[PDB]
């Protein structure tokens, strides 16, 4: 089970929130919800802006710089990467996540109707890629977002934990509830 084993939210969040006036003007820029911003900082670093991952993710929300960072400095007209030093900027770093955010809702993402569906594919995707989420559903983007919208959340996380390949996907929203449960 992706519940196990238990994951207490209570300190990453403690230490997540501090950096909510960072998540705040972020969230209003890119027009996302600055506690979702904080549970994803408390999910991935638990609020250690230094942090890096095995696989190269850095910063308070683990960006990988050839992934979300190279789709951000596209969203903003730009060639290339950010820096490992840039990431690990606390602004920058969440300024670029939220960024990254709002890229999935109105690219891959974009037809979910029902909020909380759109919030867990929001963080499934933001964890695990869009592209992995929504092969679980077609090979047609839009089918996927068709067949995605015949669901709620509760189906939706179930249809995630039962066929999306990386165990951790539906494990990324159980922690997710976790986190906006300590708010
Ligand atoms: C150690 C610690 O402190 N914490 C760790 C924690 O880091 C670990 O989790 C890690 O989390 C990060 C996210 O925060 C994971 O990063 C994910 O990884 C995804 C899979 O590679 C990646 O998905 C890819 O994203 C690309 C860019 O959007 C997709 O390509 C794009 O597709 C578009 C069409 O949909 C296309 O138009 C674009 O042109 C194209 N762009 C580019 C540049 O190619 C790509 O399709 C997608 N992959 C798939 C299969 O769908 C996410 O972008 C990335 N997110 C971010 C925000 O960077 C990281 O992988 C996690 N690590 C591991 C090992 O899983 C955690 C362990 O899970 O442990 C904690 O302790
Ligand atoms: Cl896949």
């Amino acid at each position: 089970d992706y519940t196990n084993p238990p994951w207490n939210a209570k300190v990453p969040v403690q230490r997540a929130m501090q950096w909510m006036p960072i998540s705040q003007k972020a969230g209003a820029a890119w027009g996302v919800d600055p506690q979702l911003i904080t549970a994803i900082i408390a999910i991935q670093s638990g609020g250690n802006p230094n942090a890096v991952s095995k696989s190269n993710a850095i910063g308070l929300m683990q960006l990988k710089a050839s992934t979300s960072g190279r789709d951000v400095y596209r969203r903003m007209g730009w060639s290339g990467e950010p820096t490992t030093s840039e990431l690990k900027n606390p602004e920058r770093n969440i300024s670029m996540g939220a960024a990254y955010l709002n890229i999935l809702e109105t690219g891959p993402l974009a037809g979910i109707e029902d909020p909380k569906v759109l919030q867990y594919a929001l963080v499934v995707s933001y964890a695990n890629g869009a592209g992995a989420l929504l092969r679980t559903f077609s090979s047609d983007r839009k089918k996927a977002i068709s067949k995605i919208n015949d669901l709620d959340a509760d189906e939706f996380l179930e249809h995630v934990a039962r066929n999306h390949p990386a165990p951790q996907a539906p494990r990324y929203i159980y922690k997710l509830e976790q986190a906006l449960d300590a708010m």
